[PDB]
């Protein structure tokens, strides 16, 4: 009554199993004298070697040696024998890249941070300048996205339980001592915490621990739903462009180091429709160029027709790698994103690492029936008739951009749509809701983004997609003789009621090593309706068939 | 009288040994019967598999079987038997990879395109679908770089000697056959040329053809000095975008896959000032982020002194790496980018794969004088208090930007300042003249890049890099407990006369593993004067202590 801060030790709480379990776990193992290293560590107190250490005096790897002077000298005054093969690099290196990611306590922070909570992560920790310091690097990259402040001593001078560093932590929070909760593992940096009049937390099992900050912060924070991935805020996001023709800027959202996984994205939609696999990729080890296509968002949008048929697109892709210095990327796609990864594979497989595509199957062109006659015979794409005519599918999208987008990105147990007879009634919204409740999967502020960038350049750019039907069908029938046997994958959605899929049944013919993923209560745009599954699936293949 | 464009043949002609030679090899090597195998890949002529391959009609892998049909029964018309061992796939591997670059044509087509001739590739090849084609995807995008077209048989659905194709090249060079040189390796792609009224050059030894080359085009090809790196043209590259706070938005240019290496530049200078190391260093495997400074081009310039403090820049910099989603990158820097780039290794290290500075030394703070002190002492340093007051040295660099880099990017043996006694005479350029002559190191054009650059945020940001003395001694006096145990490089520039080699000196005592690099006859503006020495030295460090 009332906290606003919630301050996180690091070592024993956000990241287990602590590094203070390596101490006595090696003397056990090693039959050491109880204490003995642990004595060492903390040899010479306020003026020791690890207070140096913890207050960026000195690196790791200076504290090394001075460590092994402690531990040569704690034991000869037992006057004990250290073992033949003894590397307290070895046991330190081991206790580092053994410690992980607390996840329920970092879901309880980001729960915290959902709610109005300024989160900040306050450690007693060390400049690293070891060879295998980019472990607890990307650790601690990690972390800190998900808080205000990560407030390492070693970079402040300044060391818990020292009263300073916690004054510290007041100016840096703007918040009085009673607004805030600090948990630890140590019994010794609350109480200075207590003197000033905050809240703490002794932190011993996980669980216990949340059980008093959920009391006290009165949120559920304990046995709550799994919650969404982590999302994209377009203002912290890197955003790459690059001219690939006269008057042709592609741009791109970047996030993450590894191999080039290149997303592209669907009708109507933009690089955002990523949000929730950007972040997770990057974790994986991918880098991540997440498009904006051609005719969308910052990406140009030259009115003519022909700058999107298929051919056009895919050489533009090219240019992109050319221009960016990249032999190749792993290609994935959803919807028209899809149908354009897969021709990459068939036009440049030297470019295209591994390809991959959400619901939308790679069909052949019929060689003897044009595609304009095919699409006539199933009602479920009178959709596209409708888009053929310059201007009028524009009209209607553009009308009420929000309106456009809240009706579209629904669930598929939120319809709001009445899918054929669009040329018989003239419109997609014809008997569709003027103010259409705000869909689950999407909140109001993520739908305004859309709105946002769909105000440069309309949908004039995005329609032009499905007007080379003629020119891709001439195109593709070339390929006709080709197969696909790179590493490629295919993931249906069960309720993609236009990508039905049955459609990808036969896909095995062109791509006989093709891989395959599924998704239960899964519309059509994908990535928004599921994307923990969708992350799970795509890694799972990155991991195994794109790299090793 | 007179060609205007150049045709290159790729298999032995732009690279080489040409894979022709591996049949051949193959065969005596197992001792099959001449011919064999050379008589199996042309096996049906105009309508065989091979002719099929180059038509983008099917792809590598799925030719090597059909290739593999005709070993068989080749061999079965002389009734020999195929060895243990065969496949048709490894013999082709290893003569797609031992084929490298012939740099001499390379050169020569450089060369010609530098003199106004349009250059383009025309070659018969195929759509690689291996599992080791990224090697020649490398091959080709190093290629293409340098000319205005390439021509691949498999994309275009034509083949060599067919005559459509040769029209085909006719009309996308937009020139007529008299204007226009094709060089081969075969006979037989040079006659339906020469019909069109083409000069063409039987290529066997590269040199002979250049001498060909040379005599009908009129221009020195062989044995012309070794030309400079490959430049960056500013609208090609990848532009990329971050911002690290508020108002602090940080602008670099992307170039390559692999690790990260992030380039910091001098005063008063740009990303551009790398424009010669970028695509090497993309080439030797690298990932270039290649930096706008905070204070210069296209990233945030914001007015106020403290903005330019080591620490906040630091930060930042490492707030951009946060947001790019990187753990570390590998910081390079000079003159200015040096200092920090040192400071970023004692302050961040977990964050600095490795480090590296041209012409800046680390000189560790003198915790009992005060630097202003120290600089007055050494009158080479006497520019910087010029720079202190602010305004005065902004109205003198802005009076003219042309005049400016003109003045200052020179070589060491193109002096036309005098160094001290700054303050005495009032200004950088006092005695110096309006119009100087160009330096050997700079064109026009990369002059003016530099002025239009500067045209936004003049000189107030850069300047005030010099306008923390006080603030970054005390900051850096919190390191000299510390040393730099990652790895590290000092190259030295013997004639940069403000920043002087002795510098250096002592750096190994507090840099124990520093590994070093000189350069004769070379100034301050490392980059520019000598280009393709510090490329060899960087890239030879970066695969040595940067990687493996
Ligand atoms: C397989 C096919 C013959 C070949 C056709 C073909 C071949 C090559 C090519 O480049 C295009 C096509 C058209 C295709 C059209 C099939 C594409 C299937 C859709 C994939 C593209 C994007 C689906 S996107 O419009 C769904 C958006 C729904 C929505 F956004 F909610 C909207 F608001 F309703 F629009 C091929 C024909 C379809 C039926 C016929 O048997
Ligand atoms: C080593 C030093 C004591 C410590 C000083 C120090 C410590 C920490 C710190 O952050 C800064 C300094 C100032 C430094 C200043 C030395 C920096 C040497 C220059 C490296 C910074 C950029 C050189 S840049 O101005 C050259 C541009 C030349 C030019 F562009 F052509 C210009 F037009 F003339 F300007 C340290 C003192 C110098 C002498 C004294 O013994
Ligand atoms: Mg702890
Ligand atoms: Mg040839």
């Amino acid at each position: 009554m009332t906290l606003r801060a919630a301050v996180f030790d690091l070592d024993g709480v956000l990241a287990l199993p602590a590094v203070f379990g390596v101490l006595g776990r090696t003397e056990e193992a090693l039959a050491l004298p109880r204490g003995l290293l642990n004595d060492a560590f903390q040899k010479g107190g306020p003026e020791g070697a690890t207070t140096r250490l913890m207050k960026g005096e000195i690196t790791l790897s200076q504290w090394i040696p001075l460590m092994e002077e402690n531990c040569r000298k704690c034991s000869e005054t037992a006057k004990v024998c250290l073992p033949k093969n003894f590397s307290i690099k070895e046991i330190f290196d081991k206790a580092i890249s053994a410690r992980k990611i607390n996840r329920p306590m970092l879901q309880a922070a980001l729960m915290l941070r959902k709610k109005g909570f300024t989160t900040a992560i306050l450690t007693n920790t060390w400049l690293d300048d070891r060879a295998e310091r980019d472990g607890l690097a990307q650790l601690m990259c990690e972390l800190k996205m998900h808080f205000d402040f990560l407030i390492e001593s070693c970079q402040v001078g300044m060391v818990k339980p020292e009263p300073q560093i916690y004054k510290f932590l007041l100016d840096t929070l703007k918040a009085s001592p009673s607004e805030v909760v600090f948990l630890d593992d140590i019994g010794a940096n609350l109480k200075p915490a207590r003197d000033l009049g905050m809240v703490t937390i002794l932190v011993q099992d996980t669980d216990t621990a949340l059980k008093e900050l959920e009391k006290v912060t009165g949120i559920q924070l304990l046995n709550t739903p799994a919650p969404l991935p982590t999302s994209c805020n377009p203002s912290d996001m890197s955003h790459g462009y690059v001219t690939v023709k006269p008057r042709v800027r592609l741009h791109f959202v970047e996030l993450g180091s590894g191999p080039a996984v290149c997303l592209c994205h669907g009708f109507p939609e933009s690089w955002y429709s990523w949000r929730y696999q950007i972040p997770a990729l990057a974790q994986a080890g991918y880098r991540v160029l997440a498009m904006d296509m051609k005719g969308y968002g910052e990406s140009s949008a030259p009115p003519e027709i022909e700058e999107y048929c298929m051919e056009v697109l895919c050489k533009e892709m090219v240019t992109f790698l050319d221009k960016l210095g990249l032999s190749q990327a792993v290609f994935i796609g959803h919807d028209w994103g899809g149908m354009l990864v897969w021709y990459m594979a068939l036009f440049y497989p030297e470019r295209v690492r591994a390809v991959a595509s959400l619901n939308t199957p790679f069909i052949p062109a019929n060689p003897n029936m044009s595609p304009l006659e095919s699409i006539k015979a199933n009602p479920v794409f009178d959709y596209q008739l409708y888009f053929q005519e310059p201007g009028v599918a524009e009209a209607e999208l553009e009308q009420n951009l929000s309106r456009t987008f809240k009706s579209l990105f629904r669930a598929s147990d939120e319809s709001v749509l009445s899918m054929h007879k669009v040329c018989e009634a003239g419109g997609l919204f014809v008997n569709s809701p003027e103010e259409p409740s705000l869909s689950r999967m999407v909140t109001e502020e993520e739908i305004q983004f859309y709105v946002q960038q769909f105000k440069k350049s309309g949908f004039r750019g995005p329609l032009n997609w499905y007007r080379n039907m003629e020119r891709n069908w001439k195109w593709a029938c070339k390929s006709l003789g080709r197969k696909i046997l790179i590493p490629a994958l295919m993931v249906t959605a069960e309720k993609d009621f236009v990508l039905v899929p049955q459609m990808s049944q036969h896909m095995e013919d062109w791509i006989p090593h093709l891989k395959r993923g599924h998704i239960e209560d899964c519309g059509h745009w994908t990535q928004m309706d599921k994307p923990t599954e969708v992350n799970q699936i795509l890694i799972k293949w990155l991991d195994s068939d794109a790299r090793n």
